[PDB]
């Protein structure tokens, strides 16, 4: 079934998500990102123009480690501060479903796929993975997840 691509994209409803869980960083224009980059869905809903803290995290001898930043949400920009040189700044989101993806447009002006942790294991990740190939174009991509990531904490 065609996909919409139509907005507008909500940012507190890409970061809420299913409601639980968490985002794997499936796929990058950005090269160098770190193994198993990821987010978990903030502890409280979320709703148009708050503030929260939320953990993010990557692989690191064996174990995903947590980190947490602030995130703030206003239409479709999703405002990192606190999470260093790479999440802080302002992530647009592109397209999501609200449940299992997200294309983003990150702080340094990549394109990324990020799924949920449910969704991780898929074959295909169905209509984000037809929008990052279309702001993806002929640009080198990054595979960040990987099958050997742990688990999300
Ligand atoms: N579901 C939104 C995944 C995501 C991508 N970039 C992010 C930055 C902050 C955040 O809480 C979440 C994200």
């Amino acid at each position: 079934a065609q996909c919409d691509f139509g907005g507008p994209f909500q940012a507190y409803k890409s970061v809420n998500g299913p409601g639980n869980g968490g985002y794997y960083l499936r796929k990058t224009t950005k090269p160098g990102t770190p193994e198993c980059a990821y987010v978990l869905v903030p502890q409280n809903t979320l709703s148009e123009g708050q503030s929260t803290s939320f953990t993010y995290g990557k692989l690191q001898n064996g174990q995903m480690i947590q980190l947490t930043a602030t995130v703030t949400v206003n239409g479709d920009k999703i405002e990192v501060t606190g999470a260093g040189q790479d999440l802080s700044g302002t992530t647009t989101v592109l397209f999501s479903d609200y449940r299992s993806c997200d294309v983003m447009r990150g702080p340094d002006g990549n394109y990324e796929l990020w799924v949920h942790s449910s969704a991780i294991n898929l074959q295909s990740y169905g209509c984000c993975d037809t929008k990052f190939a279309q702001v993806a174009g002929g640009r080198p991509i990054h595979h960040t997840w990987q099958t050997y990531c742990p688990p999300l904490p």
